[PDB]
């Protein structure tokens, strides 16, 4: 009645050598964990990193949020207060809001209070939150390399849970990306307050994500497995039309608040959890996630992606071409830029590229057929990496170009995919260019040095 509380989650209490490698771990338990979206890690007993800060010295500017269902919210982007200072907002809110002890209310009556707060239209409740990259007023919440750290920060410098670190590691598919992403490869932190939410979402590129909270109180999750994206979509495009308004940028993605109890009603399976201080939410390919901070805390989470994950990352930006939605990086450039580090890859992250790089060839050829038949027939190699991202979407779909692309002298610097030909302008096909980064000759070579690495 009123709020029925989603099922649990899967949690998991792996032993220091099951935890040891995180990429080992999170292949383990992903026939599991996949079924339901997110999961719940706690650390082994001992693993316990060090959290020590000056709270009169982390200063961040804060995000301002109303609470209303089906409301469209702004997703983050890349006035002031110390963690000191924001502290004392948030616990005063949550004990003046309840008229109990900042911290003796139970988190089951948090839940139920956040869900009719937000559904009742009388209220206007309007909370603030940090979202950002580490930087030099705000860092880390991990020890990171400068200062001489404690021989027990040294032990958490080289972690594979230290988030900072998560990229770079050989298993992290998104390491050997060259280019900028920093909203994407770095560690986002997150001060939180009573009720400061994070809408429903899933990660860039549909990749993984993993979500340690440092300190503070809890953090109450709702998770939806993958193979249910699109089911959660209809269902809030039902409710929410106004959310899947074709945005202009990357910059204005609309994400809104909405009730599990909604789509459980719609048949969307819908998993909860309460993420404590020391505890990791990892979320899998295209889960959908949403939640609300129970009090004063502070988390810390970073995208990955495994060699799981590069069918579906494929797949992701194939589906970004049908909606005309931005690209963060482009995945082909990600495959190729792997292929021309083959010998320094890791075995098995070698083996499962040189399947994708298959598939990307096999589609490649077929479009440049398709493109050479209406009647392109010039062609130029193009280094399209060289070129910010801006000056190498489709006019039409917005994909990011990088294995080729159309041209034409008539419109200067504009570029459509292989998809899009007609897109670009009026003038005849035999105007056109086909600009290509490499030759199939070339590829191929590419491929072949993947396969003798993978053996
Ligand atoms: O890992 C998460 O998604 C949750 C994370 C969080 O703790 N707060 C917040 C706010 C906005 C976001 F887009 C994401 C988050
Ligand atoms: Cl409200
Ligand atoms: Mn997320
Ligand atoms: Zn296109
Ligand atoms: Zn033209």
């Amino acid at each position: 009645s009123m709020f029925l509380p989603p099922p649990e989650c899967p949690v998991f209490e792996p032993s220091w050598e099951e935890f040891a490698d995180p990429f080992a771990f999170i292949h383990k338990i992903r026939p599991i964990a996949e079924q339901t979206g997110i999961c719940k890690v706690r650390p082994p007993p001992d693993w316990q990193p060090p959290f020590a800060c000056d709270v009169d010295k982390l200063h961040f500017t804060p995000r301002i949020q109303r609470l209303n269902e089906l409301e469209a919210q702004t997703r983050v982007k890349l006035r002031d207060y110390t963690l000191r200072t924001f502290g004392e907002m948030a616990d005063a809110f949550k004990s003046d809001y309840f008229n109990m002890p900042v911290h003796m209310v139970p988190t089951e009556l948090v839940e139920k209070e956040f869900w009719r707060l937000v559904s009742t239209i009388e209220e206007d409740v309007t909370v603030e939150y940090g979202a950002d990259i580490a930087s030099k007023e705000f860092g880390s919440g991990f020890p990171v390399r400068d200062i001489k750290l404690s021989p027990e920060e040294e032990e958490y410098l080289d972690s594979g849970w230290n988030l900072n670190n998560m990229p770079v590691m050989e298993q992290s598919v998104l390491a050997h990306i060259t280019a900028d992403i920093c909203g994407m490869k770095l560690p986002w932190l997150y001060v939180g307050m009573c009720f400061s939410s994070f809408c429903w979402h899933i990660e860039d590129h549909w990749s993984y994500s993993i979500n340690y909270l440092h300190w503070g109180e809890p953090k109450t999750w709702y998770g939806v497995p993958g193979y249910a994206a699109e089911q959660l979509e209809n269902v809030m495009k039902k409710l929410a039309p106004e959310l899947f308004v074709s945005q202009p940028d990357l910059l204005h993605q609309l994400v809104t608040i909405m009730n599990p109890n909604t789509l459980m009603t719609h048949e969307v399976p819908v998993y909860r959890t309460n993420q404590c201080a020391g505890e990791f939410v990892i979320t899998f390919p295209r889960a959908y996630h949403s939640g609300f901070n129970q009090g004063f805390n502070f988390a810390e989470a970073v995208n990955f992606c495994t060699v799981d994950w590069l069918p579906l990352g494929r797949q992701c930006v194939e589906h970004y071409r049908l909606l005309h939605r931005y690209c963060v990086f482009s995945h082909d450039e990600m495959i190729c830029k792997m292929a021309s580090k083959a010998d320094v890859l890791d075995v098995v992250v070698a083996s499962t590229v040189q399947k994708d790089m298959a598939i990307m060839i096999e589609d490649e050829k077929a479009l440049r057929e398709t493109v050479r038949k209406l009647g392109v027939i010039d062609s130029e190699r193009m280094d399209f990496e060289l070129l910010p991202d801006d000056e190498r979407q489709c006019v039409k779909c917005k994909t990011t170009c990088f294995m080729s692309a159309i041209s034409c002298s008539c419109k200067p610097g504009l570029l459509v995919c292989l998809h899009h030909v007609k897109e670009l302008c009026s003038c005849p096909p035999y105007k056109y260019k086909l600009r290509y980064r490499y030759t199939l000759d070339d590829l191929y070579p590419m491929m072949n040095a993947l396969k003798l690495r993978a053996e």
